[PDB]
């Protein structure tokens, strides 16, 4: 249900935050996942291409440091930002390729 | 969720990158808006609560530096992440405020 003045931006954000809950049916969810875990999840969740250059390296070292650490939603954010900045959907990603 | 075999996580990312285009009409966008502009636009898009403390500071100065300048999706990402860090909607999201 909904009855709030949401807008597409808000909707994107509410989707992300709720998706930590609706991860793959996940009760007792804390914040986000673990850091390396996250890296392995995103490459799965994004089947599209994984061309990943530039921030690939940045993120790789960031995980390498202490991936044992928990990730948290705000940091997750930056990291998937970097992931978009890496894996740039050509236009119509849902096309798969053709 | 979609049909290539992409998951809800990736689903959110395509929605964000889309929504730069589906912002407020232009014949194909660049990367994001101007920094300051971006901050006001997200404020407008998120009427939800706007309690904004913590990353209010990080983000305020981050904008201030050269807030005029063109923002790109990379920076934008972190910044809306910080916005989630700030407005920690969490539970009472669709509950709005009143």
């Amino acid at each position: 249900m909904a009855a709030e003045p949401l807008t597409e931006l808000e909707e994107s954000i509410e989707t992300v935050v709720t998706t930590f809950f609706t991860f793959a049916r996940q009760e007792g969810r804390k914040d986000s996942l673990s850091v390396n875990e996250f890296k392995e999840l995103v490459t799965q969740q994004l089947p599209h291409l994984l061309k990943d250059v530039g921030s690939l390296d940045e993120k790789m070292k960031s995980l390498d440091v202490n991936q044992d650490s928990e990730l948290k939603f705000n940091e997750y954010w930056r990291l998937i930002g970097e992931l978009a900045k890496e894996i740039r959907k050509k236009k119509d990603l849902k096309i798969r390729k053709k």
